């Protein structure tokens, strides 16, 4: 038969940013914002059947379901129908990246979309993403797991199904995983021979306005550290890059990026403290050293678990973006509320 | 666990516009227009988990769902997540405003979405709202429970959480409830500093087209009578007002307006007659009465109750709006099924 | 108490246009589109109480739900409340049309929306629809049953709902079905004295961009053979008529068009090899013989079934759209899989 699940979870969130350009006051201070804000509510719907030869059919639906009524939607987060036997697994549909699966041994904090910057490692988590694909995952392999992933081009592009008068933006999806006494180590990555990006680094679709097309594009992360014994450290290296795709004179011409993060939590009986630190290091746009997209933040906080299915959230954040006059500092804090069914 | 729940509820609607300005034909008269509408079908999911101190965790999705398929959206209505125990309720969400909560004992038909001015006590109703919000609300002190709810300024307008260039739309909300020997009574309002109203006097969001910028906006319920032995009665007065907050020559200058309502309903074991009166007064509107916002309006029906969760529906509706020649009387007729799950 | 379903289904096709007009390449080929594509994920609620003289309450809430993510809404699949006793089934709301019903026994293929046309019978159900309506269904009399379902004018048209200045697009549908030693014949047909009609002679909403008016528009289908004993055959013939209603040179003047449809299917134990030919007649526009509307397809496929509930799905599919050199000829293949919950 079938299951539902989902996690309910929001709080109120504190925040304010230091820019000089965009804010008249002495300092370039903004005004404390003072918000409720929805963490990112889901819920969903699952079943499997046994084909009987050690085999089983699966299905999710899972949805955005914001407590503060700003989603509609159905399957609009990780919903797929698959197949898993002996060999492994195999899903298509809504999908979850093989990078945006690791986020939980790099970003654990929970936020609202307008802190997913400042009180999330939601910078280096700029990578993730859902995307239409069939994803194959591997049995574990004495503590070994693997898994590939592929986007179809006229699912990147339905516009040009019968007309390939732009390039594929067919994209792989692949990653490794070793889990063994505790210890944790993996790889994820993509690569699309062609793709877009927007000037937050974020891959955009096909046809966005300020789209700039890429080629080449690949992303690299690796994570280790280890998660037992009342304890969890980890450590997370996530290399970007690209060439310029778009005609003129900057065409063929090399982007990069590098980010480094780091995550310490020790559990006192119900109270977990945790701390964060990330680094965006200098960015090479067009080949040239660009400091905008530099950034150090730091994250602390806890949570208090009432039970194992409702915890109570406390953290805040430190962000500095960039270098020199045009530079932006968030600091945010929060309290909140989740639960899990 | 959790819980599945909602209401399914719809019938046809008879209607008629007797407006001298946009209608053609002699006398004024609007055609009969005969439709099929939903009343506000709803389906919510809602749970809870006890922490062990006496103290539960909860939370609800509902959502409009009508069944002519017109809605889209999770949590539109109201869902938050909360913690409940000896000291009371605290919920965070898209919650009912106290004034909401309290049309029970004021508007109880049910109505599609465009007869709910006249087969319902639409107009006194079109203080009640949804709000982004955090809520608490008393344990029952010996027949009393009170209420009080906060809407944020950066809640009440996201595009300024950083630069407060408008006024806060702050809102506070309270309530104060009396049952005992069934006899109930009860105070709602609701008080903003700074709020913003469309034509028809119902609140808009900040920045909404042909909105009228107010100051220090109130609304006062008063509701009593009682609801047990086979009958009930209830009498409410309402009573709003604010200032103009529009630059130019008005600005400074009052509005307001007073309403009441009256209904009483009695049971013949599976058939409740019921019959409303309600009457809105001469409105001042920038200090000036103003005629066109006074109405009269009667309903006369019925409930027959299937079972305890199936009613078949009937009513009747008159409606008057203003004075003189820009008058406006709606009369509508209606018979529906409703069930609750 | 209240019951889940739905059923998930998606796969990957692959199809080919050969159209002379819109295709650079030689001999008018378009390139292959190889896709992942839901074909209808569907997800719903329903229940039902006894109201003791043997007579029951019974509501749905069905939706669309693709597992790629591409829905949203309530209710946009049929949906309703209604009675069932002795004398048969009312219901109200976004009703399956008397037509739609009628699918199941002349177009079993599963397909995404953008292969309907090729890899399903999508051309003879270009009639086939929802609206908001009340519906009879009869009970079985000795193997017949019957149904009639009406939509009122001021459903089919809101905007006019109290000035009658468009004539009504009110519309009645009607079937009658027997059923017996398997064998199985049906009639489903609809009226509209005015209607509107899109240029792929589906009918489309009043005030649509390019929607030509018609009169006296009416649908008549027909289908039989049977489906018992390890093995399935039907045929249907389906009839489509108006006249234009476009004030114009052409008004008053004749339209019509004739499909046929024929499917076969044998059981081997957990394999169902199926195959599908269709015929789209000369059609007769403004009086005048039009070859555009002619086609000719043939569909092949089998499914094989895991259990009773999971299927996988195999089709290849050939179109021919026309006459001469405005010709368009479509192929498709699909594998996917199924789960009906």
């Amino acid at each position: 038969q079938v299951t539902l699940y989902g996690t309910i979870k929001a709080g109120v969130e504190v925040s304010r940013v230091k820019d000089a350009g965009t804010y008249k006051a002495q300092g370039g201070k903004s005004k404390t914002a003072t918000q409720i804000a929805d963490f990112g509510s889901k819920i969903g719907f699952k079943g499997q059947e046994d084909l009987g030869n050690g085999m089983k059919a699966i299905w999710q639906l899972e949805q955005k379901a914001s407590i503060a009524g700003t989603n509609s939607g159905w399957g609009n987060r990780q919903s797929f129908i698959g197949l898993k036997g002996g060999f492994g697994t195999v899903r298509a549909g809504n999908l979850n990246t093989v990078l945006k699966d690791s986020k939980d041994n790099v970003n654990a904090w929970e936020s609202g979309s307008n802190t997913e910057d400042v009180l999330g490692l939601g910078t280096i988590g700029r990578v993730e993403s859902r995307e239409i694909s069939v994803r194959y995952d591997s049995p574990v392999f004495a503590g070994f797991s693997g898994s590939v992933q592929y986007v179809p081009r006229d699912n990147a592009n339905d516009v040009d199904k019968y007309k390939h008068t732009k390039s594929s933006r067919e994209s792989y999806h692949a990653g490794l995983k070793y889990e063994n006494a505790g210890f944790f180590g993996q790889y994820a990555g993509s690569f699309a021979k062609y793709a877009d990006l927007n000037t937050d680094a974020e891959r955009v679709a096909v046809n966005t306005a300020n789209a700039h097309p890429v080629k080449d594009y690949q992303v690299h992360r690796v994570v280790a550290g280890y998660d037992a014994n009342d304890l969890y450290v980890s450590v997370a290296g996530q290399y970007e890059a690209a060439k310029n795709n778009e005609v003129g004179s900057i065409k063929g011409k090399k982007h990069e990026q590098t980010q480094v993060a780091a995550t310490a939590a020790y559990r006192f009986g119900n109270v977990t403290p945790r701390v964060s630190y990330a680094h965006g290091f200098k960015a090479k746009v067009n080949g040239v050293k660009d400091a905008n997209y530099q950034y150090d933040q730091v994250i602390v906080g806890a949570d208090y678990d009432f039970s194992k299915r409702t915890s109570a959230l406390v953290s805040a954040g430190w962000l500095k973006q960039g270098k020199g006059a045009g530079k932006v500092e968030q600091t945010a804090s929060m309290v909140g509320l989740r639960h899990k069914f």
